[PDB]
C-alpha cells in the first residue's frame, strides 16, 4: 500500500532520535492533558510539573518503551492485527495505571503533533491521515484493555 510506505517514510525520521522525538510527545500531552501527570508514579512520588517528568530516568525510559511500541506498529503497518493483543494487554496495564479511554486520543493527537513538528513541510495531507488511520488503529486495540 501506498500509506503503508508514507508512515514507513514518515517514521524514520522519527525514528533516528526517538528520545528527543518521544520526549515533544510527553510534553505535548501534559500540555493538553495534565492530569496525566500523576500517573508516573517512580519511587511512589508524584511529579508535581510537567518538567519535572523530564528529569526522571524512568520517565524517559517510557518514552523509549513507547517509541518503541509505535515502531512496532509501524514495521506492522500493513498487518496491525498481529499487535492487537499486545496492544491489548498494554492498555489493561495502563487502565491499571490509570489512564483514560478519552486520554488515548490526546496521545493521538500528541503523536501527531510530534509528527508534523519534526516533518514540517514533509507532513502532507496525505502522511497526516495515514498516521491517524495506523495510531486509531493502535487505541483502537488499546481500548480493549477496557473490556469485559
Ligand atoms: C497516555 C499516557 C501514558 C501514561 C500516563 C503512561 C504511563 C505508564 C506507566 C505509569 C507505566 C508503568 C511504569 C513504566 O513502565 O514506566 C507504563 C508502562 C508502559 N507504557 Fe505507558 N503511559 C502512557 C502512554 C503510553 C503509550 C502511548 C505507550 C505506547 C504506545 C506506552 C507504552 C508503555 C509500555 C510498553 C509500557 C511497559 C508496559 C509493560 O509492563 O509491559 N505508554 N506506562
Amino acid at each position: 500500500r501506498p500509506e503503508s510506505e508514507l508512515i514507513r517514510q514518515s517514521w524514520r525520521v522519527v525514528s533516528r532520535s526517538p528520545l528527543e522525538h518521544g520526549t515533544v510527545l510527553f510534553a505535548r500531552l501534559f500540555a493538553l492533558e495534565p492530569s496525566l501527570l500523576p500517573l508516573f508514579q517512580y519511587n511512589g512520588r508524584q511529579f508535581s510539573s510537567p518538567e519535572d517528568s523530564l528529569s526522571s530516568p524512568e520517565f524517559l525510559d517510557h518514552i523509549r518503551k513507547v517509541m518503541l511500541v509505535i515502531d512496532a506498529a509501524v514495521t506492522n503497518v500493513e498487518d496491525l492485527s498481529s499487535l492487537e493483543e499486545y496492544l491489548t494487554s498494554l492498555g489493561r496495564k495502563h487502565r491499571a495505571v490509570g489512564v483514560r479511554l478519552s486520554s488515548w486520543s490526546t496521545v493521538g493527537e500528541s503523536l501527531l503533533y510530534m509528527l508534523e513538528k519534526s516533518l514540517g513541510p514533509d507532513f502532507t495531507p496525505a502522511t497526516r491521515t495515514a498516521w491517524s488511520r495506523l495510531y486509531g488503529a493502535v487505541v483502537q486495540a488499546m481500548s480493549r484493555g477496557w473490556d469485559g
